[PDB]
């Protein structure tokens, strides 16, 4: 099975033990490790962070010891903009040119395929994506014609109902791109007004969900029914969770709330704690379990937050297997316990490294 692991780039600059650099990763820990994110200057492909070059190297230097890693450079990201997206993949001339820019710069830094994630592609674009992973994916035949080991092509793509059905000609683009790593996470948010795991298994409770779609199994199936072969399927997995501030003494599922939880001491970002994070949060918290959806939630105080642990990514990995998927997509090796100092058992990326063995498992 694949094991796609994403990295950010912005990670370096967190404080203390937060800060992650390339050279932290283990480098046999995944099959597949995605740099995020490139930018896109004058329709080139181009580093984003000034030392990029740099870590992009300190990155391809796990492949030294463990030849069989593949490395894949993302392009797009949440906080990209679709609108930049859109005009390159519109206009015949930008895409022409971003799409000849790429072979080379991925050489160049010893990259082994692209990776696109352009959230997303308004209703407006879903052609022009179409067209554009077709035309990389030709420019990349092309490239390594010669007898070359042929460049990556890969997509990150929304798990919501709603963005893949205007978005996304999931039959078309599924021949072109050698793996769809399908976004199986940020199903609720603060927007909603009430606690809500944004990344269950199964719907559950049906009684207490907003939405029949906003989970992991609605999602792979929607897709495979759509068209997506299962052995170029990869499930996404969160190592970070969402959370919220509670509003009255209320801590279940369905809770009031009264917005995003309180940032966490290394991430900064309200709403969102990454997993090691939690693991400091868990002291003095109470973990409950979701019956049917297969996942925990954790809460103290006013705080509540759903994320994924050893337990919950293993049942997430036995259902991908039972599907016959690709394999497990993770975002991110830095929000992991990649120090493996805060959840304790000196392990590092205890989540990751439990769905690898879960997919060697059996
Ligand atoms: C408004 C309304 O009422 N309408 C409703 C809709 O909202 C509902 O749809 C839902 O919309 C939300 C957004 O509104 C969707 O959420 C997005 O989901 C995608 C995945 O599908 C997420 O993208 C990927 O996942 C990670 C984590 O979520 C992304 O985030 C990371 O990347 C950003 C930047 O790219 C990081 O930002 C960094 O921040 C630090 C400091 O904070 C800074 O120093 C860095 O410089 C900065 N980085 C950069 C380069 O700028 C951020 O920290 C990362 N987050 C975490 C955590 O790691 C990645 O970008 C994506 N990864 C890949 C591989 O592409 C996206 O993050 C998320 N957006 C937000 C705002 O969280 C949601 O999917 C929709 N739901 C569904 C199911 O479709 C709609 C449906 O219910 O209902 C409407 O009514
Ligand atoms: C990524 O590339 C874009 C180019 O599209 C850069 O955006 C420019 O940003 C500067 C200000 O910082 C503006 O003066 C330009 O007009 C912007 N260009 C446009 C039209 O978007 C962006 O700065 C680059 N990002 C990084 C991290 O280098």
């Amino acid at each position: 099975y694949k094991l796609v692991c994403y990295y950010t780039s912005w990670s370096q600059y967190r404080e203390g033990d937060g800060s992650c650099f390339p050279d932290a990763l283990d480098r046999f820990l995944c099959t597949h490790i995605i740099y995020s994110f490139a930018n896109i200057s004058n329709d080139h492909i181009d580093t984003w962070e000034w030392n990029d070059v740099t870590l992009y190297g300190m990155l391809n230097t796990l492949k030294n010891r463990n030849p069989n890693l593949k490395t894949l450079l993302s392009v797009g990201g949440w906080n990209f903009g679709s609108q930049r997206f859109s005009k390159i993949a519109s206009n015949t001339q930008s895409r022409r040119t971003f799409i000849k820019s790429v072979p080379p710069f991925l050489r160049t830094h010893g990259f082994d395929g692209l990776d696109l994630a352009w959230l997303y592609p308004g209703r407006r674009d879903k052609q022009h994506f179409t067209t554009l992973i077709k035309e990389m994916k030709a420019e990349f035949i092309k490239e390594a014609q010669p007898g070359k080991k042929q460049l990556l092509l890969s997509a990150a793509l929304s798990a919501g109902k709603v963005t893949i059905d205007s978005s996304y000609d999931i039959a078309k683009i599924s021949q072109h791109l050698d793996f769809i790593s399908i976004m199986t996470y940020d199903f609720h948010g603060a927007w909603r007004g009430t606690t809500g795991h944004h990344s269950p298994l199964f719907r559950g409770q049906e009684d207490a969900s907003p939405d029949r779609f906003s989970n992991t199994d609605y999602a792979v199936g929607y897709m495979l029914r759509l068209g997506a072969p299962a052995s170029k399927l990869v499930m996404g997995i969160p190592t970070f969770g969402r959370s919220f501030t509670l509003a009255s003494s209320e801590t279940g599922v369905g809770a009031p709330i009264s917005g995003p939880g309180i940032p966490g001491r290394f991430t900064k970002e309200a709403g969102t704690l990454a997993y090691y994070e939690i693991c400091d949060f868990l002291r003095g918290a109470t973990v409950h379990r979701i019956l049917g959806q297969q996942v925990p939630y954790a809460t103290k105080g006013n705080q509540w937050v759903g994320y994924d642990d050893q337990e919950s990514v293993k049942s997430k990995v036995q259902y991908l297997k039972d599907r016959q998927l690709a394999g497990a997509m993770v975002w991110a090796l830095d929000l992991d316990d990649f120090q493996g100092s805060f959840c304790g058992q000196d392990l590092r990326f205890p989540l990751t490294n439990a769905i690898k063995d879960a997919l060697a498992a059996t």
